[PDB]
C-alpha cells in the first residue's frame, strides 16, 4: 500500500501466519506453556531487547530511525531484568541460557544498527507491535497455566507503563513510521527486513520448541 505501515502489514501477513504456526506458539496459544519454556521466551526477549536497545540507541538520532525512537514509552530491558530476577534469582545474569537462535537474532539486531541502519524500523516495528498487539493475551495465558504465586512479580515485560493506550500509542506510532522519508528500493528492503525479522522469531520458537522436547 501507500503508507509504510500499511505495507508492511499486509506483505508480512504470511509469515504472521508461520509465526502462528510455529510449534511452540501453537502450543502456547492453547494456554499449553511450562515454566521452563516460559523461562525460555524470557531469557530470549532479554537478550533480544538488550541489542535492540543499543541499536536504538546508536541511531536515536539519524532521521533513518529518529522519527520512532520512544525511549520513555518503549524501553524493556529494565522490566526483563525484573522478570529474569524472578525467573532465575538473584543470580540470573549468571545462569540465563544464550542459544544459537538467540545469537543469530542478535546477529543481524546488530548488523542492522551498524550498518544498515535505514532497516532498523522493520525490526522495532515487528518486536514492539507484536507485544503490544499480544502482550495482554500472552500475559493471562501465563498466569493461568503458570500458577505463580502472590509474589506480584515475572509478568512485567508484558505491561508497557509509559503507554496510557495502546490503541492510540499504535496510531502515534505507524504515523511516525509513514513520516520516515525512504526511496522506493529502502522502502522495499524495509518490508523484507520486516520478514527476515518475522523468520529469525520463527526460527528461534523451532528452537525453543526442540530443546523443550527432550
Ligand atoms: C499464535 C500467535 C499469534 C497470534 C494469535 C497473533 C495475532 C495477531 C493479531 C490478532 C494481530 C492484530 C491485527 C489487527 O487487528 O490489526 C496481530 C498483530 C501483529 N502481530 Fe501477531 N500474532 C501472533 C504471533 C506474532 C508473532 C510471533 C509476531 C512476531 C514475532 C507477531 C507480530 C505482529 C505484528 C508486528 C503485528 C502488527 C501488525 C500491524 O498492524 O502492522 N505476531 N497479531
Amino acid at each position: 500500500p501507500q503508507d509504510l505501515s500499511e505495507a508492511l502489514k499486509e506483505a508480512t501477513k504470511e509469515v504472521h501466519t508461520q509465526a502462528e504456526n510455529a510449534e511452540f506458539m501453537r502450543n502456547f496459544q492453547k494456554g499449553q506453556v511450562t515454566r521452563d519454556g516460559f523461562k525460555l521466551v524470557m531469557a530470549s526477549l532479554y537478550h533480544i531487547y538488550v541489542a535492540l536497545e543499543e541499536e536504538i540507541e546508536r541511531n536515536k538520532e539519524s532521521p533513518v530511525f529518529a522519527p520512532v525512537y520512544f525511549p520513555e514509552e518503549l524501553h524493556r530491558k529494565a522490566a526483563l531484568e525484573q522478570d529474569l530476577a524472578f525467573w532465575y534469582g538473584p543470580r540470573w545474569q549468571e545462569v540465563i541460557p544464550y542459544t544459537p537462535a538467540m545469537q543469530r537474532y542478535v546477529k543481524r539486531l546488530h548488523e542492522v544498527g551498524r550498518t544498515e541502519p535505514e532497516l532498523l524500523v522493520a525490526h522495532a516495528y515487528t518486536r514492539y507491535l507484536a507485544d503490544l498487539s499480544g502482550g495482554q493475551v500472552l500475559k493471562k495465558i501465563a498466569q493461568k497455566a503458570l500458577d505463580l504465586p502472590s509474589s506480584g512479580e515475572g509478568l512485567a515485560f508484558f505491561t508497557f507503563p509509559n503507554i496510557a493506550s495502546a490503541t492510540k500509542f499504535k496510531q502515534l506510532y505507524r504515523s511516525r513510521m509513514n513520516s520516515l522519508e525512504m526511496t522506493p528500493a529502502v522502502r522495499q528492503r524495509v518490508i523484507e527486513e520486516a520478514k527476515t525479522a518475522f523468520l529469525l522469531n520463527i526460527q528461534l520458537f523451532e528452537e525453543l520448541q526442540e530443546l523443550l522436547t527432550h
